[PDB]
C-alpha cells in the first residue's frame, strides 16, 4: 500500500516541427575554443613519434591519451551524432532544473574539466543549479587544492566534496545524491564526458511529464587516444539499441525492435529499455530517494545499473533512452594500472552484488543465473531484508511481468540457459591435476595444470544439453587432433559431453572417445575409451567461494 | 681458401649398453636440497591465497612467482624427463672441459643461484672449469656486492664481470665468451634454469669429437608459477622437434624426421636441427671465435639464434640436439614489467637484425623475408661488409643448399609465401582514415580509425594469391555480416581480394561487393559496387620506418 508521490508539475511533451529550428537548437554554430585547432571540432588529434613516450607514460597513469587530451581546449567544439529530426523538436522551457553530479577518483585534469566546461558551455544557465563534484579518496595531488581554486571561475556553481575513505563507485553516487540539495532532478555524469548540443531539453522533457521517468542519453564514443567522437555498434539500422543482459548478468545491447517503433509516433522520441549502463542518466531527485538509492550492500563495481533499471521498472515508473540527448564518454586504454582493491574472495564482491540484485529481483529467473553462474549460489550475499520489504511494501509487479511486457525481445538473443547437471574442478581422479583453461579463448586448447581450489580458469560446469562450459564458452573436439578446444558456444553447438559421475569418465558422444589426460606434460586429450588407464578417470568437484 | 683449425682432439662416440647403468649415471638417487618439501622433487608448489598479494607483486617485479621460488631449496632435487634408454649410454671420459657463462639482468636471487646451484651440483667437478656471471647492468641491490660476497662460497669457481653500459643480450654473450677464458668449450645458460641429471656428457661428448659440432640440450619448461618441470609440446611421438622459423623469421618447432631417424641407429642419440632456440647451447670456444662469433651489428633482441645456426651449418659445421642433455629453462608469467628500450623509430632494432641475418645469408631466399615483412625492405639495415667478405673468403656453401639438404621438412611446414602485389596502409582516398586492426586476431572485426602512418595494425599486404594479410592472418568476409574479419590464414584460405590500385578499389571476389567504410562510424565492411560512392576509394601506401 506504499506509493511514489503524485506528479504535482504539469509539462507538456514536446511537439515536431519539421523544417522549423529551435526552440533549444543553438542558432549559430558552436565558438571553437582554439581557431581553429586542435581536437575542434573533435577532429581526430593524432600525434608522435616525437610524443610516443610522453603518450604512454601518461596512459600507464590514467588509461587514457593526456598529452593529447592536454592540448584540446577545455571549451572545445564537438561533432554533431544527433539525427537531423532532433533538431525541429519543441520543448516546453519549463523543464526542471538539475544538479549534474561528477564522482571522480584520480581523474586527469584536462578530462575532468573539459566534462565540467562541456556541461556549463552547452546547458542554459537557468536550468542548471549546480554542478557537484565528487571526489571518492584521491591521491593525486592536483585534484586537490588545485582544484579548490580553479573551482571559484564559476561563482560558487560548481563544487566539491571529499570522501572520507574510498566508498567506491556505487556508494559515491549515493553520497553525490545526498550533498546535491539545489537542483530537482539529479543528473549523473562519469568524470571523462563531453555533452552534446542540446543535450539537456530532450533528456530533462520526460522527467518533466512524469516524475517517474528515468532518462538516459545515448552514450557515444571518446577516441581515448586522439578524441574524435564515434556513436557506438548498436543494432537499430539508425543506431539505437536498447540496454539488457545476458543470463549471468553481463551488460549486453540489443537493437530497437518494431515493438517499441509501433508504439512511437517519430523516429527520435524516447523509447523504453529494459535497462541503462550505468554511468550517466537523469532522475527526478525525490524519485531517487523514494527508491532510494542504490542498494547500500553493493561495493564497488558492479551494477548496480541492473538494480537500478529493476526497482524503476518493477515498482512502476519508466526507463527511458533519449535519441536526442547524446553524451560522449571516453573509453579507456589498455596500459592503465589501473587495479583491484585488496578483498578476499573478496567474494569477488561484484559477484556479490550480482547475486544481491538477483535475490532481490529475478523472482524464478534467480535460477537461470546460478545455472550460469553456480559458483555464486552459496556466496554470502549479505542482509537482503529491507531491500526485499521495500519491495513487497511497493507493491512491485514480478519479473515474469517485466521479462514478457518490457524486456520480451532478451530471450531471442541470449537463450535461457539449461539446467547445470554438475560442476566445478575436472580434478583427475586421485590426483594433484586439473583442466584448467589458461584462460584461452575461442579456439585455444585448454591444458592440465596443478589444481589450486580457486575456480576461475579451474572452473568448468556440464549442461542438461550437454555442453561443457567455462564462462560463455565450450570445449569441443579441435580437428584434426585429439585437442580439447575452448570457443565461443551457441545454444545447440557442441553438445557433445556426458559426464558419468560414477564412472568417474567424461566421454565425447559423436565419437566414442573418452577424456584423458598425459600428467607429464601437463595435456589434456581424447583417446578410445580404455577402462584400464586411470588418464581416463576424473572427478568434478564444487569449488565454493567464501 | 679460409678454413677452421683440423681436430687434434681424439675422441670416440659413447656405445649404448642396454641394462648396464652408467658410466655418468649417478649411483643413488639424488640428495633433496629439504627432506623432503617443498619444490622437490619438482613437485608443484601451489600457495595462496594468504601469499596471493605477495606473490602477483613479485610477478610484476620478476615476472616469476618468486615467493614460491624463495621457498624452494637452490639445491632441490629434480623430475627426470629423459627417456630410459638414455641412461644406457658409456661415454668416455676423455671430454673437453666447459666455462658455463650465465648473463642476467635484474634477475631475482634465487632463480639465479639455483642456476648455478644446479649447474655445480650435476657437473662432474673436474670438466668445470669455471661459471661466469655476466651482469648485463642490472640496478637491483642484491645482485651486487651482497652477489660478490655470497660467490666467495665456491672458492672462485665462479665469477661475475660487470658491464659498463647494459649491452643487451647478445652482446652480453659475446663478452661473456671473451671473459670466460678457462674452459675448452662455452656453453650458456639462461639465469633461469635447472639443469637435468648427466647432462654434461651427452652435451660435451659430440663437440669432442670434431670441434666444429655445436651442441645444444633439449629445453623442458619450468613452470614459472609452481616450478613442476614439463617437456615442451613438440612434433615427435618421442616429444622430439627440430628447431625451424617462417619467412617472417619467426622462431618455430617441428617433428623430428623419419629422413633423419634413417641416419641414427638409436632413438636418444643426438640429431640434426636445422636452427637452435638461442639461450642455451655449447660450442668450443675457439670454433665461436672462428665463426667470431656473434655479428656484432645485432642489437638487443633479434635473431642471433637464427645468424650462429645458417653460420654454423654453411660453413662446414653441424648443430645437433642432445636428447641425454635436458636443462629447464623458466617461462615468464604474465604481469612483467617488463619494458623495452626507447629508441625510435620502428619494429624496429630487432627487425632490423631480422635484415641483417637475411641479407648475408639467405640469398635467393630474402624475397621471400620481404614478402614476408614488406615493411623491412628499406631499412637501414648497417654495414654488413665484413659478414658478407667473412662467408665469401671461408667458401661457406648457399642458403639453397641449406634449404635442400639440411632444413629439406620446413616449407612442408610453413610454405613458400606468395610474392606480393602491393602493402603499406589502406587508406580512404582523400580521407585520413585507415583500416586498422585493433590487434584484433582470430575472428575479430577489423575497423576504422585515423590514419598514424606508423605500420603495425594500420598496415597489411596483398598477395599474388588474393590474400589481405596482416602479420600471419587473413582479411575474409564474416558471415553472416558484412563486416570484414581477421582470422588465421593457411596457404590457400581466404584467396578472396583483388586490389586495382587505379581504381582505387578492393573488391571481394565470391560475393561481387566492394570494400566499403562508413567513417562517421568507424566501420568498415563490404556493400555493392556503387561508382558513386567514395566510400569505396581505398590508396594503398607504403609506410616507410627509418
Ligand atoms: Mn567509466
Ligand atoms: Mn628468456
Amino acid at each position: 500500500y506504499l506509493t511514489f508521490k503524485p506528479q504535482t508539475f504539469t509539462y507538456h511533451d514536446p511537439v515536431l516541427r519539421p523544417g522549423i529550428l529551435g526552440n533549444f537548437e543553438p542558432k549559430e554554430p558552436e565558438p571553437p575554443g582554439v581557431v581553429g585547432g586542435p581536437g575542434e571540432k573533435a577532429k581526430p588529434l593524432v600525434l608522435g613519434p616525437e610524443f610516443k613516450q610522453a603518450i604512454q607514460a601518461s596512459i600507464k597513469e590514467f588509461g587514457f591519451n593526456m598529452v593529447a587530451s592536454d592540448m584540446i581546449s577545455l571549451d572545445r567544439s564537438v561533432n554533431d551524432l544527433r539525427q537531423e529530426e532532433c533538431k525541429y523538436w519543441h520543448y516546453d522551457e519549463n523543464l526542471l532544473t538539475s544538479s549534474v553530479v561528477i564522482v571522480f577518483h584520480n581523474e586527469g585534469w584536462s578530462t575532468l574539466m573539459r566534462t565540467v566546461h562541456s556541461v556549463i558551455k552547452r546547458t542554459p544557465r537557468k536550468y542548471l543549479a549546480e554542478i557537484v563534484l565528487i571526489d571518492d579518496f584521491s591521491n593525486k595531488e592536483h585534484l586537490k587544492e588545485k582544484l579548490d581554486e580553479y573551482i571559484k571561475l564559476w561563482n560558487g556553481l560548481v563544487k566539491v566534496f571529499r570522501n572520507e575513505r574510498r566508498e567506491g563507485l556505487i556508494q559515491a553516487r549515493s553520497i553525490g545524491a545526498q550533498k546535491a540539495k539545489l537542483g530537482q532532478v539529479l543528473i549523473y555524469l562519469d568524470a571523462h564526458c563531453e555533452v552534446a548540443v542540446n543535450w539537456y531539453a530532450p533528456l530533462v522533457a520526460p522527467i518533466s511529464k512524469d516524475r517517474t521517468i528515468c532518462t538516459v542519453p545515448l552514450i557515444d564514443v571518446i577516441n581515448g587516444n586522439t578524441y574524435e567522437i564515434i556513436p557506438q555498434g548498436g543494432g537499430d539500422e539508425d543506431g539505437y539499441a536498447r540496454g539488457a543482459w545476458d543470463w549471468s548478468m553481463l551488460w549486453k545491447r540489443v537493437p530497437l525492435t518494431p515493438q517499441e517503433k509501433r508504439l512511437r509516433k517519430t523516429k527520435t522520441e524516447p523509447y523504453r529499455s529494459p535497462a541503462m549502463a550505468g554511468g550517466l542518466f537523469a532522475i527526478e531527485r525525490e524519485f531517487f530517494f523514494e527508491l532510494g538509492l542504490y542498494d547500500p550492500g553493493l561495493q564497488i563495481w558492479g551494477g548496480e545499473n541492473f538494480e537500478i533499471s529493476y526497482k524503476i521498472w518493477q515498482c512502476g515508473g519508466k526507463l527511458l533512452f533519449v535519441p536526442c540527448s547524446r553524451v560522449g564518454h571516453i573509453y579507456r586504454l589498455e596500459g592503465w594500472q589501473g587495479n583491484p582493491p585488496p578483498i578476499y574472495v573478496g567474494s569477488s564482491p561484484t559477484l556479490k552484488n550480482y547475486v544481491r540484485v538477483v535475490e532481490v529481483w529475478w523472482d524464478e529467473y534467480k535460477d537461470y543465473f546460478y545455472a550460469s553462474r553456480p559458483e555464486s549460489q552459496a556466496l554470502p550475499y549479505g542482509d537482503i531484508s529491507e531491500l526485499k520489504k521495500f519491495r513487497e511494501d511497493h507493491n512491485c509487479k514480478s519479473f515474469k511481468w517485466f521479462m514478457e511486457e518490457i524486456a520480451y525481445d532478451i530471450t531471442s538473443h541470449y537463450p535461457l540457459p539449461p539446467k547445470n547437471v554438475d560442476w566445478g574442478e575436472i580434478r583427475g581422479f586421485e590426483t594433484a591435476y586439473c583442466i584448467d583453461s589458461m584462460g584461452k579463448t575461442n579456439g585455444g586448447f585448454v591444458e592440465l595444470g596443478p589444481c589450486h581450489r580457486m575456480g576461475g580458469n579451474q572452473l568448468f560446469r556440464i549442461n542438461e544439453a550437454n555442453q561443457l562450459m567455462q564462462y560463455d564458452q565450450c570445449l569441443t573436439k579441435g580437428a584434426d587432433g585429439s585437442k580439447v578446444m575452448i570457443t565461443h558456444c551457441n545454444l545447440n553447438e557442441f553438445k557433445e559431453w556426458q559426464y558419468f559421475k560414477n564412472l568417474h569418465r567424461f566421454t565425447h558422444i559423436p565419437s566414442g572417445k573418452c577424456l584423458d589426460r598425459s600428467e607429464v606434460l601437463h595435456q589434456v586429450f581424447i583417446s578410445n575409451c580404455d577402462s584400464s588407464k586411470t588418464t581416463q578417470k576424473w572427478e568434478m568437484n564444487n569449488i565454493h567461494s567464501v
